[PDB]
């Protein structure tokens, strides 16, 4: 009779919401410095820059932007997790693409998104949104955007979808375009591929967690690169006992 | 045969480690710059300030402090959530008991918990840790404190623990013990009552979550209030249907 603990945590609980603000405070103030003295670098990886030795697309003379994820980054999909609760099948892409269609108005913004994406235009700074929804659904995605507070979103200029390109669920060439029209100077998500999709396609549960520690990746961490809590769905939500529970730190009840 | 998704997440996943990494990094920069420039005010309620009205103990010319909870905040209970996976038995106060006690060894800290305390150290800030393991079990906690790498705490100096008043799990208390002689700059915590008893101990899942976007409460996520994400225990997992999936946002799949 209760939710997955994950969906109390993340749609029910005062933890989540405090957790999204401080990224959004760390966000606008991050921008903010970067507004006053702008950036030699962007903030979006150059093409063939590896994991191994991070190089960024240089900032430039370009009009400053910030680049967000969609989906558990500004927007809430309550009424997808709602139906996935309720039914046990949240794996299920025919329903997806119902929702992407006809999810408008069950959407809830991200506790501050709205008012970080309010701050970012009034200090100037273009907001863009890449997201694998799919490009066939960009006008009730559009909708969804503006119904939940985050204002009116443009496909091929401010919004980005899945399809845009032939690359999938791979959001690096969406970045490199953004990038080479704009200095994005914060980028936010709620999963890895949402900074670079090296981070998947391959890598391990164990070698992406490590990866974030990477000196180069880490110092991006709530300095350029903005993280959202989803412990719903997605690339964090796999493992098994030897991955989670590392065996040097096991421990038996008596 | 796959761990708790909450524990795939928080212990497994890349994902919540960015989260963790970027909370550090939010936090050393909030310090650094109190450190240049001491507050009037500090981070911790004045006794008797409500949620409606937040009024703080003032920084005077104490010295300066960062306050921590420890589980889930700066130290992963590896071996116990391994145990509470393997059985199914999460909720056992005996066994947590067991744990207190010998678990030393099988905790790691959290991402970029060993370089921000190094670094509080280094600008001159005090460590404090305020943690609901029992003041009986100091000495074990005291050590697992240094084995996740987080230096030397000291109790009832460094180190406070319930039983150490008569109030509980509340921690009120001991923050104003600790206010009392420390400009307490930072506070980091997993769970609402590492900030304030006032979420807990009557409040709604939904009231709580409300509350912590009242806007003299708003402003102190990533700015002197620090959040880690735990979506595996705790007062973030509670709540029906009614309570985590509002009923203006519910959806139905064709
Ligand atoms: N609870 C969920 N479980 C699985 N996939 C989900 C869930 N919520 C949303 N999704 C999305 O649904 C699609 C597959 O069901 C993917 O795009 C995935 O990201
Ligand atoms: N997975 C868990 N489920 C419930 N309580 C847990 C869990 N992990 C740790 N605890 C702690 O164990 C004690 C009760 O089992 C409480 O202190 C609670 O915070
Ligand atoms: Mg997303
Ligand atoms: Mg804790």
């Amino acid at each position: 009779e209760t939710p997955p603990a994950g969906m109390q945590y993340l749609y029910g609980s005062g933890e989540a919401s405090a957790l999204s603000l401080q990224a959004y405070q760390a966000l606008l103030a991050h921008v903010a410095a970067k507004v006053k003295v702008r950036p030699a670098d962007s903030v979006i990886l150059a093409e063939g820059a590896g994991l191994d030795d991070p190089r960024f697309v240089p900032c430039g003379a370009k009009p400053l932007a910030a680049v967000f994820d969609v989906d558990e980054t500004v927007m809430l999909n309550i009424g997808y997790e709602y139906h996935a609760a309720r039914t046990g099948r949240g794996f299920d892409t025919a329903a997806w693409d119902a929702w992407e269609r006809t999810g408008e108005a069950a959407v809830a913004p991200v506790p501050g998104a709205d008012r970080m994406v309010r701050a970012l235009r009034q200090m100037g700074v273009t907001v863009v949104f890449n997201t694998n929804r799919a490009a066939g659904n960009a006008e009730p995605t559009v909708r969804a955007i503006k119904a939940a507070g985050l204002g009116d979103a443009v496909h091929g200029q401010t919004l980005f979808l899945s399809g845009d390109d032939a690359m999938g669920s791979r959001k690096d060439g969406r970045r490199a375009t953004i990038a080479a029209r704009y200095c994005v100077i914060a980028m936010g998500g709620d999963q890895l591929g949402d900074f670079s999709d090296l981070f998947n396609g391959g890598p391990s549960v164990t070698a992406r967690r490590a990866a974030t520690m990477q000196p180069a990746i880490a110092q991006m961490w709530g300095n350029g690169w903005f993280v959202l809590p989803n412990p719903v769905y997605g690339s964090g939500l796999k493992g098994g006992f030897d991955e989670v529970f590392p065996l040097d730190k096991r421990w038996a009840a008596p």
